[PDB]
């Protein structure tokens, strides 16, 4: 599998999220820890407003609107494609997923 993050300006750092990890976990090292969420796997912040591709946000879980409530008033706008970086794992099923960065960074 593979995982590449993007920035609202294009800056995208590629990496490999082991199986059973979250783009946030691989972020602690890959450096996305700075270009990813903040509260971590937890869901109390809104800086993890990442904008993922349309073919990789499917394999991931279907986080209802529950966790969306806090991700609904984020500092930016959200769409069905956005996802709290602290709520998506990159299993061997998804490969070469394209994650993006919110319009802002809280
Ligand atoms: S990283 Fe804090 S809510 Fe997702």
């Amino acid at each position: 599998s593979k995982v590449v993050y993007v920035s609202h300006d294009g800056t995208r750092r590629q990496l490999d999220v082991a199986d059973g990890v979250s783009l946030m976990q691989a972020a602690v090292s890959n450096g996305i820890y700075d270009i990813v969420g903040d509260c971590g796997g937890s869901a109390s912040c809104a800086t993890c407003h990442v904008y993922v591709n349309e073919a990789f946000t499917d394999k991931v879980p279907a986080a209802n609107e529950r966790e969306i409530g806090m991700l609904e008033c984020v500092t930016a706008e959200l769409k069905p494609n956005s996802r709290l970086c602290c709520q998506i794992i990159m299993t061997p099923e998804l490969d070469g997923i394209v994650v993006d960065v919110p319009d802002r960074q809280w």
